């Protein structure tokens, strides 16, 4: 599925995003714009085999097991394919345990270099929260 800009901002406000270790929703509404562009079956492989699945582009080396990634951790310990659900929950919670990784935001590269530092309020501007 393919979310509405304010339609995920409500649906990750709702699953406790909002300002989840100290980031606020704009932060996460811009990751997922720039990382999957709202789509939730998104997957992008990448050099070392592995692959990024969903909305939020999570990484198969460490965080889900697609059965195809040798050395994987599974750390949240969910096949990948349930990140590319239209309902964001295991993707929420698994990016939880990621931003509480001890790196924050910074594991995800598009929210590093397009989020970072700019109106993220911008992204949440307009919505009915």
């Amino acid at each position: 599925k393919v979310f509405g800009r304010c339609e995920l901002a409500a649906a990750m406000k709702r699953h406790g995003l909002n300002n989840y270790r100290g980031y606020s929703l704009g932060n996460w509404v811009c990751a997922a714009k720039f990382e999957s562009n709202f789509n939730t079956q998104a997957t992008n492989r990448n050099t070392d085999g592995s692959t990024d699945y969903g909305i939020l582009q999570i990484n198969s080396r460490w965080w889900c097991n697609d059965g195809r990634t040798p050395g994987s951790r599974n750390l949240c310990n969910i096949p990948c394919s349930a990140l590319l659900s239209s309902d964001i929950t295991a993707s929420v919670n698994c990016a939880k345990k990621i931003v509480s990784d001890g790196n924050g935001m910074n594991a995800w590269v598009a929210w590093r270099n397009r989020c970072k530092g700019t109106d993220v309020q911008a992204w949440i501007r307009g919505c009915r929260l």
